[PDB]
């Protein structure tokens, strides 16, 4: 009953990579009921020490659709409101890696994902801190397993991002996420989430940002 | 003058794909301003006898956001009202293919695009009459280059869509435009369209059908 209708969401994420900082503040409105979203981000620290497509999937999958007969396997939404800690480590093929740790949790009628990311080991010359990524984004698939012992949930995926010459920088993804509150939480069966982004940009807009668009679904219960 | 706010577009395609015939009907709005484009469409004679995304490219590339510098190279609205003629074979991989014809203009103020479309040559237990196609869409780039001896242009491009089982079913694209009307048209130089898609569905909706949001922009020309 939290995510019956668009709910306002507001993200905060402090970062370093291989020792430079910067802050991403951004917000949006879900609606769980299409599992759309819509962000806008704008790095707070003037420019971005990395390609806006390596944070997207850090910068709120609570905002799944998930279809009636998939409803007890939601434990996203069923960690709400105290909330879930969502934890990272993202390795960027050949280059280097973003240890991130988020807690995402509803403060008031707002649904807020407060990040922390650390990037290192990253390849002065690569993709990334080369800025060798074209702005835009692909369909993946991401992949959920119950994880017991920790009463939460496992997840792991790869998204391939376009370079500017035709190739892919993969990005494997190590996921885990555990409830804040101490109640019983619902344990998935193994399923995943049809992910689907686009990103553009808000041409009045000064500041470096992003507009982020997205539709999750799950599926693969029958 | 006639792409500044939101136009309402209304699609329409009679198909026939190995013998099977269909319909789909569309309606939505597009917005030059940020070249974003909402569309949902409906099969209008029951179900779809090849999976949604292969229908995608054929169901309005005026759309596209075209930065101030790079506004003299934009054929699509430089030939409006009359509306030009779009017309494509696309190669779908180790399958069959494709043979669409288009005509995109303005009726009185909606923006319409009528297509005929026929397949032929389909495996019978390829991805596409197979259904073997997930629900889905990647970003890709749009190549474009100007056709003087036809007062058009000639685009070419690939698209990838994801097979259930992890693969890539690639589609081959060779696509012309030409003006309807007999003025002077704009030929532009060589760029390409940053193209990025998602595809969901609307719940309360029956019929079978698609919902296609969609981001635009040109780049290349410096």
């Amino acid at each position: 009953e939290l995510f019956t209708g668009v709910v306002p969401i507001l993200v905060e994420l402090d970062g370093d990579v291989n020792g430079h900082k910067f802050s991403v503040s951004g917000e949006g409105e879900g609606d769980a009921t299409y599992g759309k979203l819509t962000l806008k981000f704008i790095c707070t620290t003037g420019k971005l020490p990395v390609p806006w497509p390596t944070l997207v999937t850090t910068l709120v999958q609570c905002f799944s659709r998930y279809p009636d007969h998939m409803k007890r396997h939601d434990f996203f939404k069923s960690a709400m409101p105290e909330g879930y800690v969502q934890e990272r480590t993202i390795f960027f093929k050949d280059d280097g890696n973003y240890k991130t740790r988020a807690e995402v949790k509803f403060e008031g009628d707002t649904l807020v994902n407060r990040i922390e990311l650390k990037g290192i080991d990253f390849k002065e010359d690569g993709n990334i801190l080369g800025h060798k990524l074209e702005y835009n984004y692909n369909s993946h698939n991401v992949y959920i397993m119950a994880d017991k012992q920790k009463n939460g949930i496992k997840v792991n995926f790869k998204t391939r991002h376009n370079i500017e010459d035709g190739s892919v920088q993969l990005a494997d993804h190590y996921q885990q996420n555990t409830p804040i509150g101490d109640g019983p939480v619902l344990l998935p069966d193994n399923h995943y989430l049809s992910t689907q982004s686009a990103l553009s940009k808000d041409p009045n807009e000064k500041r470096d940002h992003m507009v982020l668009l997205e539709f999750v679904t799950a599926a693969g219960i029958t």
